[PDB]
């Protein structure tokens, strides 16, 4: 019998820090909700201010910029005022939405609150639900900034604000100890008196705490000259409190009616039903008042009564024995000295984790969720890869050079001293010297096109594709990689291929190859996304530009897949000309950033594509991450003198804004990839915002810093990528996390720069030599990554160590694994064949979980093109010595051939229950899930209709034993179908099925006759009949290697008197059936005349004359089962013939089936004349061995492929793997991903060799020196 | 959760129990009617004296799904079998699919 009681504090609670948790807070809609409309609500009411007001409130769009001013001092009353306000009703409305706490009660809970707590108190007293507290609450949040608004006018008419205040609101309040409150009274009634205060002026007892503490309020000035007058043993204790409340003297009931005004008059306001301790006034308890009238009084205990703080906790208590409570527990929100509460209100008295979330609702919401970034493909200068990329960094190489020849003639384009038109007076620049190369046949471009593509775009394609593959993307594989939901995002300055090569000759591709929105499109267009397609023009920041949006798409949920990059392909001289004729350039050599004389920039290639994703998804598809975005954001630099030159204050800004959005500090922060163009100006002036703001230093002087941060430019080694230079410091970084290393810093080359500030005091280093940077133990490196333009911009981003893999995964039970090699050209197919040879050579004996991810990754992961390559076995240097074999063919001369287009066709062959065995299925029946649900279903089936129980054969192995003709029958059925569909599910379309005896049943399942329960219904009834009419032992049946010519001549009585021919499978392969004295009688017959025979296992003579009784009931069964027309055609034995129309599949078939012969001769040959069947065709064989498939093969050629699925000598798998290669050489569409679904331990995508490209030079070298001349005439 | 593993569940029984027609087009075919002008219990006699007559495996059956007044209710069969049936109820009798 616990009463709890909500107590809401007053400003005296520092809420800052509950404000910034709240604004932290992603996982409460409702709260969300209320703090996206609180600000509208706030901002709403300070428009209505008076202007005096007005000038002295801060401007936001959002309360992140009021809790700075808050902490200072520097906020209002009327919006210090509200912030509490909304920090309360937010604390609560989370405390009871994500705390899922119950809502208080009249019945067990009670409201209170002192000053602005009295506000929202009234608030939660008048709901019942966190639902209708929030637009209760909103004019709540109005009412308070009324409140304070109010307060603060009659202050400013009462007191004049003081000289060196420097914008900080003065306290009016003031708490006194030592002296009893009737006592303090009197000795502010004798103050007053001595100085003849006006009565408006006079200082007043505010609240009375204890029987020793108190508190009083006047204007600053005043109350500081009475408190002077209150000597020890007596103490002062300053409050924050910044406007006049309590005081009747300056306060009326017109001033609580104004706060008020903001509700509108209504009968649907809701009353009171919580009661509230209104301790301060003539009722203690107070219930049943509607909203607006219970606000009106919560106001006045604000403005005019005093505080009786004193009276709190007995007015709880009291109320908590009214209904025979024995304790109260206290809730206390924002409450200043709250814990103090608990004992103090029971002292006037005697005295289950949270559930897991459904799959897919435990994410938070897509809007500011991490994004991960999942691989990264580009070409720098002396760089082909990321992995050559990370040696010019590590070994400090300086890459700049005199323009090469491909470009433009330096000796007519450069001078010294530049006089002549379009004459620069620099040459430099890091170049891309395979920018040229290109696949055009990868790409579907005619060799006369390919020239006429901006490298640009070509060079896009190559590290879009490599990006993607590195990334284990497959279009619609996954949800989030579906066509629909790729979009593309490219940074791109420049269009010089279109203005100085292709325009030499304007041809048919010149507006498709040069201009820039195709840049993307052409990724789009080939790989077949039809997301968003975008190009982003912000000069030297377009590329982190354009990830801004990409971002944005993905935290907006348009793409759950994002492809961003940049391109910067120098060919036209007069950019640079015009560079330098506007002081970009230096003309001495590379970007020297740091470096005290810094003259200017170097131009640099560059191209880099990167995959994005938003975590979740990253995960979800077991993506590799090598880092996670945590924010971005862009302004302008529109307080600039001049409008090419950067400013700082608009850059820190941007620092800390992104700061804060992330919810880190300076010390969270590690490295700066900093903008560093190598500018004397732009060095020094990001160098002071990006220290101001990551290493502050303390007023005393002492660094903020726990830990050294590092700072540190790109451009120094590969120069100014442009428009591509974003995403090529975000290479960089995605290369220092992966080698946990700082790499030198070569822009210093003489002396540090004199501008910067003293970097070592502030705990900051430029690395002259490589740093170890490593990832802390149960912790992650955090970046900051600058890029700005000369057009203003400003663009930066939050970076963080990617999330800790998951620990368990599994070990794969497959001892044999297949690799899967494609390329679209034979020379790509010799590439790729040798780049993994040397791939599996480095990585050869690491672990032994390498091959199931090797085979997950080159078959799940990967496009399979018409050139295909396999190799299969239990480790990995199998596979070397089977691709390096391969290998070998392809040098000696024999070219790789494209498979046939159409692909494989396939007959899958179902097998009669003689070959059936013990143990059968078992590895299929553990690893399959798909495989032991399908005989989990049979078997529910079949127990439904009264028939025996088949999952126990799967298991238990040893009732195969005694188990009976139903029982056997049954299982080999259930077997086959579910075998069948496994492979179906696999990719194995069929394009025909024959059966042999029973194996017709699964194989009118397959062909689409009869629906599964039908044919064990068919089955089980059948094998039922034979079981109750006929007997084992008195029949058998033998097989015989001759024709039928020879052995009718060969026995004594005709077939049909003696015998009967119970299949015909070959040739020269037979079998009889009869009783044991008939077969006994003709197998000596048959020997004599040294014939091959042999008995076979089953007990009875199937498709003889001892099946006849049976007949009858047998025809009632059949007329049970709904019969559908094939959807492929069937190859009966029973008939001779291919059977296509449901005509055939009457009852009579079922009966005939049983009785008749097994003529899979007469069927086969009715096939192979139909071309139904051919050497080219693929038999597979849907049953416990490799029989039916060699009566097949005998029938079109002995050159046809056959496959086994289960063979009681061999391991399953082995066949599985076996057959998958020369389906896939085949040219078969396998679906890979379901092969490896049921193995987690093989689900890992590893790194493994690009693409080997076909590649050539398509080039339009600039020639004649023709952009020397422009304007002149022909002479 | 529950109900796409409630749903998944009943579509994998009837699609182990009967397949999809040749003429669907992608339309899911309807398991259940409604039928009035007869009482549950009456038509539960006709449902049986149906099966007595027809051949259907036991699983095959069409049974009784709902009871919804005197002379109202529901019957439930695979399609193919669900429209035979329904093919000898005849007026005063409706049907309701
Ligand atoms: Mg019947």
């Amino acid at each position: 019998a616990q009463m709890r009681v909500v107590a809401f504090g007053d400003q005296t609670y520092d809420c800052s820090e509950a404000v910034s948790q709240l604004l932290r807070v992603r996982d409460d809609a409702i709260v969300v909700d209320f703090l996206e409309r609180a600000p509208a609500v706030l901002k709403a009411e300070l428009a209505r201010l008076s202007s005096e007001q007005q000038e002295e409130t801060p401007r936001f769009a959002t309360l992140a910029e009021l809790v700075p001013r808050y902490r200072a001092g520097t906020l209002n009353p009327a919006v210090s005022q509200a912030l509490t306000c909304i920090a309360q009703l937010g604390l609560f409305i989370r405390q009871h939405s994500s705390g899922q706490e119950a809502y208080p009660t009249a019945h067990d809970s009670c409201i209170t609150g002192v000053c602005t707590g009295a506000l929202t108190a009234v608030a939660v007293g008048s709901a019942s639900s966190v639902t209708a507290l929030v637009p209760l609450a909103l004019h709540t949040v109005a009412v308070a900034v009324r409140l304070g608004a109010r307060a603060w006018e009659i202050g400013s008419c009462l007191a004049d604000a003081r000289r060196g205040a420097n914008g900080r609101y003065a306290s009016w309040t003031s708490a006194v100890g030592g002296i009893s409150p009737q006592d303090l009274q009197d000795r502010i009634s004798a103050y007053t008196a001595e100085q003849a205060l006006a009565s408006v002026s006079v200082p007043y007892l505010s609240a009375a705490v204890g029987p020793g503490q108190s508190s009083v309020s006047a204007a600053p000035v005043i109350l500081d000259a009475f408190l002077s007058t209150l000597l020890r043993p007596l103490t002062t204790t300053r409050l924050p409190i910044t406007a006049p409340y309590h005081a009747p003297h300056l306060f009326t009931a017109k001033d609580v009616q104004h706060v008020t005004d903001c509700l509108p008059p209504s009968e649907a306001w809701p009353t009171v039903r919580i009661p509230i301790i209104s301790f301060s006034r003539d009722e203690a308890v107070s219930r049943g008042a509607s909203f607006p009238a219970a606000m009106s009084e919560a106001v006045r205990d604000c403005l005019i009564r005093p505080i009786a703080l004193d009276r709190m906790a007995v007015s709880i208590a009291n109320h908590a024995r009214d209904l025979g409570k024995d304790s109260v527990l206290p809730s206390p929100i924002a409450l200043s000295f709250s814990d103090k509460l608990g004992p103090q209100v029971n002292s006037h008295l005697p005295g289950s984790k949270s559930i897991p979330s459904a799959i897919g609702a435990e994410q938070q919401p897509m809007a500011k969720s991490p994004i991960a970034i999942l691989a990264a493909s580009g070409r720098f200068p002396q760089s082909s890869s990321m992995d050559q990329f990370w040696d010019v960094l590590i070994n400090g190489v300086d890459t700049h050079e005199l323009v090469p020849p491909t470009r433009w003639n330096a000796a007519t384009h450069v001078s010294e001293d530049p006089k002549a038109k379009n004459v620069s007076g620099t040459g430099f620049g890091c170049w891309l010297h395979e920018a040229g190369e290109f696949d055009a046949a990868y790409f579907n471009m005619s060799p006369r096109e390919a020239p006429q593509v901006d490298p640009a775009q070509r060079l896009a394609l190559l590290t879009a594709t490599e990006a993607l593959e590195q990334a284990g993307v497959v279009p619609n594989r996954t949800s989030s990689t579906q066509k629909n939901r790729v979009g593309v995002w490219y940074g791109a300055t420049s269009n010089d291929w279109m203005e100085t090569n292709s325009a030499q000759n304007v041809d048919t591709y010149f507006i498709p190859g040069g201009n820039r929105a195709f840049i993307p499109g052409r990724v789009n267009y080939f790989h077949k996304f039809s997301g968003p397609s975008y190009t982003i023009d912000t000069a030297c920041s377009s590329s982190l530009a354009a990830l801004h949006m990409a971002c944005n798409a993905l935290w907006r949920g348009e793409v759950d897949t994002a492809i961003v990059g940049g391109t910067n392909v120098l060919t036209n001289p007069d950019m640079t000309a015009g560079l330098d004729a506007g002081h970009f350039l230096s003309r001495s050599g590379n970007c020297k950033t740091f470096d005290d004389e810094a003259d200017g920039y170097c131009r640099g290639e560059a191209v880099v594509t990167l995959i994005l994703k938003r975590l979740p998804d990253a995960q979800a598809d077991k993506d590799p991450i090598q880092a996670s975005i945590l924010g971005i954001a862009t302004n302008h630099s529109a307080e600039a003198a001049s409008i090419t030159r950067p400013h700082a204050g608009a850059q820190q800004d941007l620092f800390q804004q992104v700061l804060t959005e992330t919810g880190l500090t300076a010390n969270d922060i590690s490295v700066c990839e900093m903008h560093g163009t190598g500018t004397q100006a732009g060095d020094s002036g990001e160098t002071t915002s990006v220290v101001e703001t990551l290493a502050p230093l303390n007023r005393s002087g002492s660094a903020v810093r726990t830990t050294p941060l590092y700072i540190g430019a790109v451009k120094s080694n590969v120069g100014h990528a442009e428009s591509a230079a974003g995403v090529s410091s975000l290479a960089k970084i995605l290369l220092m996390l992966k080698h946990s290393k700082i790499p030198p810093h070569v822009g210093i080359k003489t002396k540090l720069n004199h501008r910067l500030p003293d970097l070592a005091a502030r705990n900051t280093h430029i690395a002259r030599s490589e740093v170890p940077w490593p990832r802390p133990k149960n912790g992650k490196r955090r970046v900051l990554l600058n890029n700005f333009s000369a057009a203003g911009g400003n663009t930066c981003l939050v970076l963080e160590d990617a999330p800790e893999p998951e620990d368990s995964q599994e070990v794969d039970p497959r001892e044999h694994h297949i690799v899967a090699l494609s390329a679209k050209t034979p020379d790509s197919m010799v590439n790729n064949l040798t780049n993994m040879i040397t791939w599996i050579d480095k990585h050869s004996g690491d672990s032994l979980a390498t091959l199931p991810q090797l085979s997950y990754t080159t078959t799940a992961r990967r496009v399979h093109h018409r050139h295909r390559a396999v190799a299969t076995g239990t480790d990995l240097l199998q596979i070397r010595s089977s691709l390096q074999e391969q290998l070998d063919r392809r040098v000696s001369g024999e070219r790789s051939i494209p498979h046939p287009p159409n692909g494989p066709s396939f007959v899958l062959a179902f097998t009669g229950q003689g070959s059936a065995f013990a143990g059968m299925g078992v590895d299929l029946y553990k690893r399959f899930a798909s495989f032991r649900s399908d005989i989990a279903r049979y078997d529910q089936i079949c127990e439904g209709m009264s028939l025996p129980s088949i999952k126990a054969m799967f298991e238990d192995e040893k009732v195969f034993s005694t188990a009976s003709p139903t029982l056997q029958q049954l299982t080999h059925v259930c077997f086959q179908m579910a075998l069948y569909r496994l492979w179906k599910s696999l990719g194995v379309q069929a394009k025909a099925v024959v059966g042999h005896s029973l194996g017709e049943y699964a194989a009118l399942y397959a062909a689409g006759v009869l629906s599964q329960s039908d044919t064990l219904y068919l089955v089980g009834r059948r094998a039922q009949l034979m079981e109750k009419h006929l007997s084992q032992g008195t029949h058998a049946m033998l097989a015989v290697r001759a024709k039928e010519e020879a052995i009718v001549a060969a026995i004594d009585g005709p077939p049909g008197e003696a015998y009967e021919f119970s299949c015909r499978n070959g040739e020269q392969r037979n079998v009889l059936g009869g009783t044991v004295a008939q077969i006994q009688a003709a197998k000596a017959a048959l020997e004599a005349k040294k014939i091959r025979c042999q008995y076979l296992d089953t007990p009875m003579a199937f498709h003889t004359g001892q099946v006849d009784p049976i007949l009858p009931e047998l025809l009632q069964v059949a007329a049970a089962c709904s019969i559908q027309d094939p959807q492929i055609p069937v190859i009966s034995p029973a008939y001779g013939k291919v059977i296509r129309s449901a005509k055939d599949f009457q009852p009579e078939y079922f009966t005939h089936h049983c009785r008749s012969s097994v003529n899979m001769v007469d069927a086969l040959q009715s096939a192979v004349e139909e071309g139904l069947l051919d050497k080219n065709v693929i038999g597979l064989e849907i049953g416990p061995g490799p029989v039916v498939t060699q009566f097949v093969k005998e029938a079109v050629g002995t050159t046809m492929q056959t496959f086994a699925s289960i063979n009681k000598d061999k391991d399953t798998w082995q066949l599985m793997t076996q057959a998958l290669a020369k389906f896939y050489l085949a040219g078969a569409s396998v679906e890979w991903s379901r092969y490896h679904e049921d193995f987690p331990g093989a689900q890992k995508v590893l790194e493994l060799p690009a693409y080997g490209w076909a590649l050539k030079n398509y080039w339009l070298q600039y020639v004649n020196d023709w952009s020397l001349r422009k304007g002149d005439p022909a002479v």
